């Protein structure tokens, strides 16, 4: 009979509800369908990203290693399952010694020889008190923990691919907007050079208009470098090259993603993968306590074989040479120097170590979901304010264009208004990128994109 | 006999004094009470911070794992100490074999069965030359390194909780100043809207007063998220949530911490816990060299038991069946093919690796303490030059307020000085937060808070 | 015989050429001399940096651990190589037991005290099918992987030392320009104080002049702190202190690094050390399959000894007590419970894991070299624009100095032009530092400085 104690899951050391305050919105309560059960095909609505994630889900190498670890742990589980059964083997022996006359039976030094081949098992421990079954269950729980870790690696890879793709999508728009600002500065320098060549401006204004262009083209260079260094960072995450037959993507202002229900915090114990990984490692540490307890109890070993024995090698195949052996053995320790007790304390300590690691994983998940809820609460007001700033800059540019077309303002004032519009659009692009990255990280922290479609 | 070499502590490859220069102050020499002897209750002068650290030293799970690891290594040391004793047990054996008619002693095939219940040991290695004692000493030193690791984890947790609390305390005042800047901008927009509706201001001055207001609103919405996102970071480090009945904390302008003596570079060898951990690992490797040395010498084992044996089953514990067995064994390897010398060389290489890691731990501790001393040397004049800036900006604000009260300037010019006051106060708050974070990290680097009060 | 499968190096899962776009130059094709064959002495053309590397390569404690791990794994290889030879040792025995009246040959309880002193081998497994040979090959391949890891650590240390020294060289020039800016601000404050004393200006201008000098005293302190905290990191990387007999260094405007050719990605498989380390790990995992295949085949163990056996204690000297024993045995498993097949599957899975890790090492090296080439293609135009900006600011300042020498402008405007000149001159230093850091990292990713001279 077994000796593994009864497993009881520890309570969550978090608050009962997600945090409130000025940053957070109202709590939605329970979830009809959780964010884990929502597949990543319905979450990401950009069809270019839906193909890039599909490329990265079988061309990546971290996901491939995390997939192969599950097979590596099944191969370790089958080994530990195999030790309950006896190891039937063929064992051929030979012995040739020369005892002296004192120790030999004939009172004379004579060379004695015995040979024989048997079929049978040696030292086959009969798992009566549940030791080898406890090690089997420990290996099975470690396999389940690896199976959860593969899903966690897939969710991390999906959120990383979406983050890098949105980063490239933002930096290309930044490059185009800086390419417009450089042309504005170039036109302003051309008008200042004309005004200096006719004799109305001095060299002091020509040098300032030169410094503006020479400061803009350095920004153009250091944004071209960023576009290339994000293309390389996406190519490394994909595992292969970027596919050529890709569908046309969406702009940053469109609704790229779908909102997900946060749900209750107690759902995080049921859906997030690494919490389940820590729980299964806790169950393995629990199953080790049975193997530590069974060392006190008696162990039963067995040795049994049957075959042919003879004096010389020629008498092996002959009839009448049948032989068998049957050796049972029981063993019970009485006095160890506190050895088995200290091993039992070692198992009981590592169970509490896994309890503490499980609780720390729950607390980390709660913290990085509350951060995403704070970001979702505040980024709506932040982007509404930035979009109103962009609209007011557009109205200022249209009014400056009316004063230019009428004839009151020269062209340098209109060029001064264009880059003031472009700065406001650049800041909007950066804030929208931060809003999308926080939502992608919230989707990873809530259970992630393990399923492809919704269940 | 013992073959462990005489342990010698290696010299620290650092300079004899803390570095000088125009960033550092002047070295004070020796220290009557070094920083490890100063507890964290008399160091942090905030009564709220002390209660938060009192919560964190009980509820944080990362400290709990390190508090269980020392007991795990204690159990491992007890297991390795238990090897110096014979394992006494009850062995109930049995044997029933059928042999052919030539190897049997009668020339006829028969069954030679016996049974026996004995009590005693087997393979008890008599530690004469000190192999198992050297392994016991290695387990003892590996136990002694783990409580130094626990002390280092406690110092790191104390510095992390203090840094997170000061970051929260600074970010709340940053939010409080951002709200006032937005309240300034809203009045400056309402006055421009009134002046536009009256007829004096064009619609090119309304739009830029609108863009200023939206630029303030976006900063408010991104500081609220920061306050929430480091409230969650404090809650994660505290283990449990923030308590409700808290004392009244101190503002950033007051003396929040205590000045601490730097001391000498030769004190880091005595008081910083990770250097003592790296030293005890070196003592463990020096102990393992003795266990590798003992393999060249003859090993002595013993097998001795006493019990009752019989030919058939029913006559086991009946009288006239007492028996013993005594077996000494001596082994000395003559020709291992360079195996034992390779194991000895491997032990020496492990000792040299621990030497190099010990010296690297000393060098990194010196680098951290010298960074903290440089920052302590320069932040005093940095914050002096920063407080003079806020004093001059406040004098500018009061002179502009006198001009407004007299009737020379309008209410649009006074608000442009109030914003400069707010900008200078925000920069002062940021520099003060940097000064306090550097002093908390300097307190950690010198030996940290492991004691609670002064010793 | 040997059961190790044939090793086939996998294909590079990268593109056949480095990427091309707006940020890259032209692909120079194959390199007649590679980047890994260029020594670091010829690459770093600064006579101070060469001496700093010639100190750091001897005094660093990470390179010492990496250069001792190759000796540890050489000893671990020699241990496994020693297991092919039989262990020849002397064995002293002895047995005293009182069998009961049933199991003794006399019919009465007899005491059978025998002894023996012999020399020979026990349990010597004959490696006919290549199990221990494949284990020796696995240990040899892991030794070669550690050999590659040492060179990878040396290249990383060289790149870190060069980056830290160039950062110190940049920050000292930043200190000098900040001192010049502070002197300009102090002269402006003295002129404004004099104009306030005569009565031309008001206190409203004196406070604004005071704020600008406090803002420079607050920056001088933090740049002094940056220079000290960077010197401490350089002394940490060097191991020992900075030597006093340093030769004269060079400025950042002078050409410090030799241009290295990029070559082809197919050279990355040949000369980067952390690709060869992942290759030798794969060869070790390939030898592990030959180690796992040999479990299905018969193992031939041997015991063989010769010496003097006797009954009394005094019989071990004289003749007539000699003895030998020769005991061969073969074992062949027939039925296991899927244990050997699971171990073979585990070996194949551990081969495929190292296949995936080798491909990921190739992809990481490709991404790093591609980022370095994207930096090299853009930093030329960025630095050209920045030094043209510095030249235009110098011409503007010289025209302002002409207007001051003539009599039109006062000293307040001439001093105002110098601050813009210093701002451009210290943006150029940051851009030059970023270019040199990217070039050092591109040299490290291409194969790095393993050799001192050109090979």
């Amino acid at each position: 009979c077994s000796l593994i104690p009864d497993y009881q899951r520890p309570e969550a050391p978090v608050a009962a509800a997600y945090p409130q305050g000025q940053a957070y919105g109202q709590n939605t309560g329970a979830a009809a369908v959780p964010a884990a059960d929502i597949g990543w095909r319905e979450f990401f609505r950009d069809p270019q990203l839906q193909q890039l994630i599909g490329v990265a889900l079988e061309n990546n190498r971290d996901l491939r290693v995390a997939a192969l670890n599950v097979e590596a742990f099944r191969a370790q589980y089958r080994i530990q399952r195999a030790d309950l059964f006896p190891r039937i083997g063929v064992d051929g022996s030979g012995t040739r010694q020369r005892l002296p006359g004192d120790l030999s039976t004939t009172g004379s030094p004579a060379i004695s020889s015995q040979y024989g081949v048997t079929l049978g098992t040696t030292a086959w421990e009969l798992d009566l008190f549940g030791r080898l079954r406890s090690l089997r269950d420990q290996a099975l729980e470690q396999y389940l923990a690896t199976e959860q870790a593969q899903r966690s690696a897939q969710t991390t890879l999906v959120a990383s691919v979406a983050t890098a793709y949105l980063t490239l999508k933002a930096d290309q728009a930044q490059l185009q907007l800086t390419k417009d600002t450089l042309g504005t500065y170039q036109k302003s320098f051309d008008l200042t050079q004309r005004s200096y060549d006719v004799g109305v401006a001095s060299a002091l204004d020509l040098r300032q208009a030169q410094t503006a262009v020479e400061g803009a083209r350095a920004t153009l260079a250091q944004y071209t470098r960023l576009v290339a260094q994000d293309q390389n960072a996406l190519v490394l995450l994909l595992g292969s090259g970027i596919p050529a037959n890709l569908p046309q993507g969406l702009g940053l202002d469109q609704t790229l993603l779908t909102e997900v229900p946060a749900g209750l915090p107690s759902d995080l114990l049921q859906r997030r993968p690494d919490i389940l990984e820590a729980e299964h490692q806790l169950m393995a540490a629990n199953a080790s306590i049975g193997a530590a307890r069974a060392a006190f109890f008696p162990s039963i070993s067995l040795t049994a074989n049957a075959g042919t024995m003879s004096r010389q090698l020629s008498g092996l195949f002959d009839a009448g040479s049948g032989s068998w052996l049957f050796q049972p053995s029981i063993n019970l320790p009485i006095f160890t120097a506190g050895s088995l007790r200290a091993s039992l304390d070692y198992a009981k300590i590592q169970k509490d170590i896994n309890v503490a690691q499980y609780e720390k994983a729950i607390q980390t998940a709660f913290q990085e979901v509350a951060d995403g809820l704070a970001a979702r609460g505040t980024f709506t007001e932040q982007l509404q304010a930035q979009r109103d700033l962009v609209k007011a800059s557009d109205e200022y540019y249209q009014l400056a264009d009316k004063r230019y077309r009428t004839g009151v303002d020269n062209y340098l004032t209109l060029l001064d208004a264009q880059r003031s519009l472009f700065t406001a659009q650049q800041q909007l692009i950066t804030d929208r990128l931060n809003q999308l990255t926080s939502e992608v990280n919230l989707y990873k922290a809530l259970g992630g994109g393990w399923n492809q479609q919704t269940v």
